């Protein structure tokens, strides 16, 4: 005997919510009241609908559990819109509560009107207009469990009016939480995949987040076959952590060895990825994929043997079938190349007379920063040098905006994280684009006492410096920003304020910006660095190519791209 | 190396597609050609697009194996799409390539411009336009992948021009049957079922189309715990045949013996199924969910415990962790209710002196039919009277629109499942609306050499006779259909036309219709029978519910609605 | 000739567009290298996307020519949306460019994959992909056409990779400038119009932004007529002055006058409006509807007779047809009626011993503003009393989002004016939920040079307190900002700053704010201002109304709601 929005709330609250992120309207009193009402989930309000989407999404992701987020009808919900995309695209679970105009005005072109079950259908699993509060328990029960078990966003959306009706009376509250099952593939498919790897001299593995959990079966199987493993971005945190086969990453932001190791492989296995570059991969070796998500399967090379499975459970399972290799010829070669390919990446890393170099910034960040602190990259330079330089050891966490790729993800992403692990530290290693792209959200440390440590790579600038060549007669409007104090903005904002322009006051600046108890923006500036690109390469963007579409890489340096050249590694 | 067209026919040839349904046109040229100078995939011409989709679903759901379909751009594919809602709405694997207009011409209001990728969007796991030559490989293998492993339809829209250039070079057209894997929820999970149903002395399990190849585990499982099982119609081919515990289906269409059973029940077991009638579930019983896909569950009641789970693999390891119950007085009273509800299903089923009853000629279709035939009935009376009165066994099936619900399914999925099984009797219970609504495809069978054995109910009408009063002044133009011969429009078109109009005749006309060596239409005129309706009900109707949303039956004998009343057994 | 994107570029410029705002990626490089080579039309970098479509708007609003805004591939054009729909729903000619992930990779989850194409359906009148260059003749020509003809938002999806291929060799860049035609009524719809004016007594008029270039005819008309003239919102600066027969705006935030007019006419004549508000309608007076959509006609009211046609054109030649009525006791007690409603206007908004009153500042903004000031107001509070207070002259202009409604407009649609006017004086009253809410893009008017007058409304609120009761025990998180100070914030960003907290000082800071030659910010601390609401009207808002969908209105002493009564005027 209650509204339609007292029943989600009270629903969300058996499943667990703690808070739902959001800006209020009046098309949500109803949810308002009945969380008021209620005092149990907390309202945690942003000053841009965009950041609560991405806050929750970082919540989910640390958690592992359902995160809520809402939005008033109209823009209100529509600012979500963005930061769903990086919640869905980062496979975490969160429910979107998208407030709607009153029904009777729906199709007359009325004030605010849009029409969110149409928009959010491609950052969702699920998006349901919420018609007749009869729906409500079926739209809910399904939106919730999808979210949960598909590891997605599911929107609901709920006219202001709707929600202040009476819920259906026989409506169950309470939640079921159910697990993900066992998923492993038949013990047939299972006995084909290891005579296959058995009749494999160099075996390498690539793998991504969906190894997370599985990191003992992991090396252990890498082990037994003397396979090299080199990972995706996501899998980092998951990966490159105790693991003597590391090979780690490629990509244009990687090291070539990654690349090396899968041209010389005879088989390679991917494991839980979507490693999207696709001219990074073997076109003459078998190439088998392990995924518990059939539309990752081939998603981005060919497959010739293709497994549904959880990572975990069927490593498990595999181990006995597969018999120890005593060669590790192929593994040593790897492991050899990928330590020469680090060479030149401690370059630039350390103090200068000049300018600050961000490889340095970062190199001091991984090192001063707690050894369970969790990590968050801006889309742009810091995403590359949070890559590089960061340590992880299975405690530490990354978060980024590393699959739907956008800008001014760290602050909001490190929002989220604070306030579901308080305890925790939390670094948002910030560009300075993507800090102020969303800057008003930065009023929201302080007014919900999160106390992250926001380092913005103060480098004027979008991204790396000429991405050709150094311009003393040419600038483009579009990479230059106007020279900014955010030291002082955060000073004016009721945040303490470390502005550092000199090598010699990083370390010192981090270390106190980590110890003091509260926000702190530390505005470290950083120089305009470069990006030399060989004028063969140059002619192949023209033609319609990224970095990222080619066979390039960064150098270890980090200051210009080089083409991947074809090694054979000797018989 | 060849045209994308080629790669994608020979990608699917390696997949082993023995065929594929559609209407030709400029658009599909590429495909035409590759299809031609292949001359291993068979392309079955149809009169109206629609159908081929029915059809491609019908080998689909038979086979067990992927099915395809294509369409020009245009109308071509558009004439598709409510196929397509079925297919996908019955969770069978079916590509369909939708052939689209000239790149070039896109964005202009080209002659025949639609937008397919957008269209199919609903009855699709995937729908991609193939812009770039260079996206064939990975668009179709995740679409192939998805379509096959999720169940359901994906959509590759393909312009012209695009089908004609080259694909890329590099790309592999192997394709590896990856086979579902092994889904069983975890040991804990498993043991809290377990104990739950130890401590419950009323166990019901409600039954669908999930439980197919499982028949084994499911009876085992009733039989331990001495629960009656209940099946939707889709599960009705895989559960009720060889099952001691059989207390049939409920439903308008089904027996009020299924609806007691659940409204008495302690404990109701959910397993595999998407029963969509909210009102018929037990409101003050435990309910427990099984089923492969979350987003099934809790759609349509609620659930205090939901396990993801392959019904067999989990009925498996359930087994030995469920102690057997010899307690059956619950199973037995229910057993009685079941013998005591179908009671008057023969009242109607004989041969009558004036016109004759529809319950008859199915009663004796079921009797004369082979005993491994596969049926289709017409959404419409003949879908109540094929699952009324056909009996299956395991070997027989039952083919038509019961999720999309959509008339005219009957001919169309025939001609479907005759061609994937060519030896076998295949026969439309098709309603009059229904095999005139796609009257053209019967000209198929001809063309195709397909011997179905059409019977259509010609009843002049559609649907039951007066859903309130059988109206001696007033006539709905809505119902009536103009008095029509379908033996001779049969003769008339090649194929051999049985007229009966004599319930003495209907035995005689069946038993040569299955024997003649090819396609023969049983043109049988049934009563226009009536469905009397309470007064009571009819009030409730007019407040906006349909006979499947209340708490109502269609009676044993079939003439009429009746209230399903609360019912109290016993201890 | 060149690349598809030189070739937009150049058609743009022929056109005559200015400039292009929006945020740079390497999906644009194609229109970059062009528009760089080019140096025609200037590149106005934002900090978010949303404030370059926002700004775009308003730069196509003030100039009435076609205006334009571009996004990376994904989460770049993404952030457009909210803006596009302020745009679209404002009706003002953008193009939006949107440019896309490489071709190839589309249909495959590729890093940063959205689907443009769909997503801006509802925000657009066109939305095309150009997947081949052959097609970006005819595309952009349509898009360019509708948007400036059909006055709203087209969209352009280009991927990064087919902006680079060469254009259309033989296609002309140069771009015809097609005015609106004229649109005049048949002239016997016209005598019918004027028979039935002729034959009413009671005539009024609702008036709208349609009327803008009209305002002539427009009191004539009424003038001979004898009919008072309510306005919509957005009619305000169209409507407003120089207008004997002005009896102001109702809704919410208007005057009862304007209410109480309608409902005593026996004839209503809607010109070129969508004054939204259903409830303050006349149920029993013939209305009649002028329009230059059929889209407008009756989305908001019953109506008797619709005529399409320009408001312009439509009056001077129905003027000719309708003889002089020379009863005005309908006018004049109108008139009357509306002067008594302004009474308490004042009450407020005058200098006060403690907090300042917002309707002060207003007041005081409107009065040392210039005389042809350009002004906006962010959707919240800054609406209410910029609607009430700024007086308009035909000269001066007022931008919100009215139609979208949504929050932070105020200082984005700035920015845009500024830009298009740079002599004019531009004057935001921003909310500071508002202004916070795209903060970032604060640091634009720096980095533009863009003089705009920023005056927050430092409530440190969401809109009016206690939309109910002053909460002495109760504190929503929802509507609560933390104490913020922003002419501190302006400072640390290089942006003078006036902090005022006494009534005293506010015509100082405005006056000094307005004479500076730069960007200030002006912060106004003003009252948390209470809205009381009678409990009959709380109860109504129960059942799911809004104070809009309501016949009620905020006192014209700003400080509660009141119900409106039926009124009868005699004779
Ligand atoms: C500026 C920038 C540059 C970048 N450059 C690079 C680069 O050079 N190198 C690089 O690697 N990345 C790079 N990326 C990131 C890149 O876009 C991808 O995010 C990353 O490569 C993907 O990592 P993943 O495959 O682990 O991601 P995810 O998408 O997180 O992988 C999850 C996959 O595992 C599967 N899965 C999940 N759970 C299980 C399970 N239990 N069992 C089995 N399967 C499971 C899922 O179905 C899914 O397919 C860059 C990103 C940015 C922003
Ligand atoms: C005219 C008409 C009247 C009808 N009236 C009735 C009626 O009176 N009574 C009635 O019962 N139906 C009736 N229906 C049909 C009804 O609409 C549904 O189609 C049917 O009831 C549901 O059957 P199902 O649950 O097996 O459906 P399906 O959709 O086939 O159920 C499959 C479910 O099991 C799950 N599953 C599949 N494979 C597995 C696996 N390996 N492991 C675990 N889970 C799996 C799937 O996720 C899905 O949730 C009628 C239809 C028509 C056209
Ligand atoms: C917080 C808030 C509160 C508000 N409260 C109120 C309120 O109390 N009162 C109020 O009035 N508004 C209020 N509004 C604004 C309201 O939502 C509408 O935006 C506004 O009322 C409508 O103004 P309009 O009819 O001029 O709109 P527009 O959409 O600008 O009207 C244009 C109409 O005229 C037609 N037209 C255009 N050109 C021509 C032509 N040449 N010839 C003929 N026809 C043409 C168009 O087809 C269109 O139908 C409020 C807005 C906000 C944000
Ligand atoms: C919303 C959005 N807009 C544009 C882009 C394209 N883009 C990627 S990185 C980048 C520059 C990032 O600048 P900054 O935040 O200063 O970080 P830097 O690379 O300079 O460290 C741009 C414009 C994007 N990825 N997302
Ligand atoms: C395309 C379509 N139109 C309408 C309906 C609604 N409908 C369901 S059964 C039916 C009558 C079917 O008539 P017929 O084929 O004669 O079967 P009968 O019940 O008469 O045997 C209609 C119109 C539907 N399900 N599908
Ligand atoms: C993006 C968005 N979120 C929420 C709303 C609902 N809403 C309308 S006004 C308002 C408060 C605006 O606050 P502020 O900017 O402080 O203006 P004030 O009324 O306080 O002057 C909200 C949340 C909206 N219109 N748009
Ligand atoms: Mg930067
Ligand atoms: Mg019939
Ligand atoms: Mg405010």
């Amino acid at each position: 005997k209650q509204t339609v929005a007292a029943y989600i709330a009270k629903t969300l609250e058996s499943a667990g919510v703690k808070r739902i992120w959001g800006v209020t309207g009046d098309s949500l009193n109803g949810l308002s009241d009945s969380l008021n009402r209620m005092g149990t989930i907390e309202w945690m309000s942003t000053r841009h609908e965009e950041v609560a989407a991405f806050a929750a999404g970082a919540e989910a992701q640390l958690s592992g559990e359902l995160a809520v987020c809402a939005g008033s009808c109209g823009p209100g919900n529509l600012h979500l819109i963005n930061g769903l995309f990086d919640c869905h695209r980062n496979h975490v679970p969160v429910l979107a509560i998208a407030a709607h105009i009153p029904s009777s005005e729906i199709g007359s072109g009325y004030f605010q009107e849009t029409h969110p079950q149409e928009l959010f259908r491609e950052c969702s699993h699920y998006c349901e207009l919420v018609s007749s509060p009869e729906q409500i328990p079926q739209v809910l029960a399904i939106a919730m469990r999808k979210a949960v078990l598909n590891r997605g966003v599911s929107v609901v959306v709920l006219p202001g009016d709707v929600a202040l009706k009476p819920a259906p009376e026989g409506a169950t509250m309470h939640w079921y939480h159910a697990p993900q099952p066992v998923v492993t593939p038949e013990e047939e498919e299972l006995r084909k995949l290891a005579q296959l790897l058995r009749y494999s001299s160099n075996i390498a593995l690539m793998c991504g987040s969906g190894c997370a959990g599985a990191h003992k079966e992991l090396v252990e199987f890498a082990g037994k076959i003397k396979a090299p493993i080199v990972h995706a971005l996501r899998g980092k945190e998951h990966v490159e952590y105790d693991n003597p086969y590391d090979v780690g990453m490629t990509g244009l932001i990687g090291f070539s060895s990654g690349f090396h190791t899968m041209m010389n492989a005879d088989t390679l296995v991917l494991l839980g990825t979507q490693f999207p570059y696709r001219a990074f991969y073997p076109t003459d070796a078998k190439i088998i994929q392990i995924d518990i998500n059939p539309a990752s399967i081939g998603a981005h090379s060919k497959v010739d043997m293709a497994l549904v499975g959880d990572i975990k459970s069927t490593l498990r399972a595999l181990l006995p079938l597969v018999e120890e290799k005593a060669d590790r010829k192929f593994l040593d070669k790897a492991l050899e190349d990928y330590r020469d390919a680090r060479k030149g990446l401690d370059d630039l890393a350390k103090p200068s007379e000049k300018a600050i170099h961000p490889q340095y910034l970062a190199q001091q960040i991984s090192h001063f920063a707690a050894d369970d602190a969790i990590f968050t990259c801006d889309v742009g330079t810091p995403t590359v040098w949070a890559a590089r330089y960061l340590k992880m050891n299975g405690k530490r966490r990354l978060l980024g905006s590393f699959n739907h790729g956008s800008m001014a993800n760290a602050m909001p992403q490190a929002l989220g994280a604070q306030a579901t692990e308080p305890e925790r530290q939390v670094v948002a290693m910030c560009g300075d684009g993507g800090f102020s792209m969303l800057m008003g959200d930065f009023l929201s440390v302080v007014q919900m006492k999160l106390p992250v440590k926001i380092v913005v790579f103060n480098n004027s600038v979008l991204g790396f410096v000429a991405m050709e060549m150094k311009a003393g007669g040419y600038l483009t409007d579009g990479t230059e920003l106007h020279d900014t104090n955010f030291a002082r903005i955060a000073e004016a904002c009721g945040i303490t304020g470390i502005r550092v322009e000199k090598a010699s006051e990083v370390d010192e600046a981090l270390q106190r910006a980590f110890s003091i108890d509260g926000p702190v923006l530390v505005d470290v500036v950083v120089a305009k660095e470069e990006l030399a690109i060989p004028p063969q390469i140059k002619l192949e963007q023209a033609k319609g190519f990224s970095l990222y579409m080619l066979r390039a890489i960064i150098s270890g340096r980090g200051d210009e791209v080089i083409e991947l050249a074809k090694t054979n590694w000797l018989r």
